[PDB]
């Protein structure tokens, strides 16, 4: 008896959505494996419908199957992996899986990149972890999992807390997982959303025009994730608009373009004097994530913070 | 001893007159005197900073040995690329500032300032473009970046590595950029008022191009997208930047993936969309790329020539 | 009411023992502290005695103080943290610290390294966590830290799974935990032993002699952990001696000399044939550290792998 | 198109002969010829298979374009250091191999061989010593390390990072290493039979000297240390190496730590003592600089310097 996976396709294949059993032989060796096609785009242009399609579908189905093996483009994988990490209710495994190189290019990563996913999938050592990330022969979690390199097909690292465990010969050795409130833990339900708050995303740099945070405020966005330099600090101008969205009804959450490491509370930034919300170690995307579905639940910033400091 | 020149850019690290006394080791290995340019946070680091720190260094070479800037460590990475582009003094220029207040339990400012005067003060520094020192390390301008948030050895060169490493005053040199830099670079900002705008868009899933809009329809010279992945953007982003290319708008596809090329000839046609593809250059630093080779031409192709050299 | 912290030094002070008080007078805000001075020798000098005093006086003397801090040389403080890892009984915490750079230095890390040892050993939530090593901003646990550059003051890093928490303003977001048994549930009691089984490291390379392994054989060593090269494996005048030592009753564990990753058991070595031991993520001193002790409790290979697969 | 001299040392990784079938993408960019010099595991690799190497490509180096050498990885970066030093064509010499195996699903020996050629072809890959060329990134043989057991990505240089990136077929190459290699160094094995002995011990909590006994007993030219931090011995072990160091015995301190240089003016006085300090090189590179200095002379000071340039 081997387990039912099930492989939800979001866009082309990884390896080579019902003859990957083909493409892969050897996941007969360890599935009963069907695929189903949920769309087919480039993850450069993934959305929110995409998003609440497959919070729905693998909550809706998740007593047909023994896990999830989502295949997904490389370049937003993190970004939705998260979303799921916080409104997937059911527990039994669900694994998102890419490859950086074509499946026609030579030594194509796609292939074992599914067969690994399809293991980790298949053991029972990975329920209750979250939503997780399998690339490059190690299992990570959705929160901390982010692309650090444009190319390499070893991209994908869970850059502050590390990898929950790596796989060899089709085995696992989890050694680690993630404390953060995941999954069923979470109040996120979006079991009857079509959609979700408006949260863009501005960055930070020498001289930043106040311009892409006014035309979010303009366009009554619910939120904006400031992508601040160093410990989430913004520049003047973005500071002043942000500022006066905060205290009009905006949630504001500073995060930073730097790819390690939180943005702080108790810094440079009075957050509770400006209505302001600290992402910690959520990047700018995986800010906005969270901040959407907090915004499904509360406007408060300091329950917004709350929010922050447990999911 | 040499004499090396202080420019202070904000609070101290360790007046800018004061550094011997609260780094007094600093007599041992040179000749310190301080100037205080601005005093700002760099977070509020702007054009204007740039063009007066440029035009000091220029103006002064001849009267020093090497220069040390201190300088906030959030947009650090983006003035030493604009310096190592446009000084043309080739004694050692070199930035340094502190993750830790002055005033905390072991702060590292002291330590960091005096391994920069180290650094400036040795001859084997010169014609290495201008260098940013944190923990005990010497980096090249141009791939040197903030990595994380509150670590004392934040700064590395991610991409290509250091130069050289320091130990007991002493630096052993085994690699320089060869990406053209200072006096072997065609920009000149001698004589410039402002800089061409430039502003940055980020790419995420279902990103606005609302900000793309704003700043085409403020006019803008040149947009750099930080984009997924090796340079990917949003489709309603793409379609703003496309449309603004058209125009004459510069548009520059970096990533806000933190290493690695935003490479030519991947998933976009930059030739197709006169898009210029940023290499290495992550969406700050192609930032201060666009601007001065806006002082030169808009012509995508040449522009994109000048992605590839500098 | 503030916890009381017993600082146990083991070599110099890393600030500036009963004057750290003075030296670092903040840590008046945050403990009751007592220090004693264990030994007081150099960390390339570490040896069996010193781990066996460190273990004991923390088993006695556990229910006389809230938590503790251990003064340590950085060279062998990752061998020390793992032998107290596996052998301390109390689950109060237990932290060690080091400084990169002299304490009378510029920029010296001591200070702050000990204010934040102290801070993860006040804090209740770093109970239970295993033996934990404390720097540069980082709590690290005892198993996977290891010293990966010579000079930095960033040197400590757990290079397989992570690091557990990191500090911030004297707070701890604490986001991992160990998997691998530690403290309390390991079988290892060293309460009345006076000495450990001998256990020596020798290094794979190119035309790599094989003097080293014979020596210990020829002293009659109880185990022997290879350095290897890549994922385990030996040079073959090492192999051949190691293959013999093996089957005439020493316990040989391959390890690597590589930095990171497990050494397998199911690679280019034929373990069972041999009668070897795989270490897994286990360097070579570290697996010299469980080996001495798996040897207290058994010489079976099975047994031996088995405890390499647990702790 | 380019000639290139594929020289195996062990199996594939994507006969010999066979490798254009096995990438036929090879024809695209290489007139390729292969030759089998040895057939071994990298794990049993030896100084006769290095003495080899080094007198074939500098014989063949005339009759050729550029040299790909296919080497397990597990002693690969010794080889290559071995090389650098040793080889006196300048004509590019690029060693590959494979972290899964070439029958295993996506096996990652196809394209390191492609890009291995590519490298070998590219005229900007000359005068730049011997390379690495593994996951798109081309490595110095000097600082080119394993990092890690089982990942595809774990050749890395360490310390002063890669040379160049390869993608789609192109390198940008932003960095070449400064310590002399191939024919700016004295080393010369083209009449040499042998190489001196040199052994490498461990140090730990509790170290056995017996080791390094052992090494001093059967009359071992050199000794490296595997020190702990920067370069520091157990006592025991101190007192042999410092015995045999009297004696004539060369001793260099290096570190069992992966990164970060073993320094003079630390912790041990090697002036004091008639020790060698490593640098950054680990303890199985520092056997290979230590055997070649042996070549050429038997004096600490001299073997110092010799670890100061090379």
């Amino acid at each position: 008896h081997l387990p039912n996976i099930t492989i939800l396709a979001t866009g082309g294949t990884i390896a080579g959505v019902e003859n990957l059993v083909n493409a892969v032989p050897q996941l007969k060796d360890i599935a009963n494996v069907k695929g189903e096609q949920v769309v087919n785009i480039g993850s450069q242009d993934m959305n929110d419908n995409v998003w609440l399609t497959l919070a729905k579908k693998i909550n809706t189905d998740c007593d047909k199957t023994d896990g999830f093996v989502i295949t997904h483009g490389t370049d937003t994988m993190e970004e939705t992996a998260y979303f799921l990490d916080l409104t997937v209710k059911c527990d039994k495994p669900v694994v998102m899986v890419g490859a950086m190189r074509p499946s026609t290019s030579m030594s194509a990563d796609g292939p074992f990149n599914l067969y690994n996913a399809v293991v980790t999938a298949a053991d029972k050592a990975s329920a209750n972890r979250g939503v997780l990330v399998v690339m490059n022969d190690t299992v990570l979690d959705g929160r901390d999992v982010t692309k650090t390199n444009t190319t390499d097909v070893a991209t994908f690292k869970s850059v502050n807390y590390g990898p929950l465990g790596y796989i060899h010969n089709g085995k696992i050795d989890y050694q680690r997982t993630p404390a953060r409130k995941h999954t069923s833990d979470t109040p996120f339900d979006v079991s009857k959303l079509n959609e979700l708050p408006k949260v863009g995303i501005v960055y930070n740099y020498a001289n930043a025009s106040d311009l892409p945070a006014k035309a979010l405020v303009d366009a009554g966005y619910d939120g904006i994730v400031s992508a601040g330099v160093g410990n989430g600090n913004l520049y003047k101008s973005v500071f002043d608009t942000l500022a006066t969205a905060a205290k009009t009804g905006t949630a504001v959450v500073r995060s930073s373009r730097v790819p390690t490491g939180a943005t702080t509370q108790d810094a440079e930034v009075d957050d509770a004097k400006y209505g302001f919300v600290a992402s910690g170690t959520l990047n700018p995307q995986k800010a906005r994530v969270l901040l959407q579905l907090a915004l499904t639940q509360t406007k408060d910033p300091q329950q917004i913070q709350q929010i922050f400091n447990q999911y």
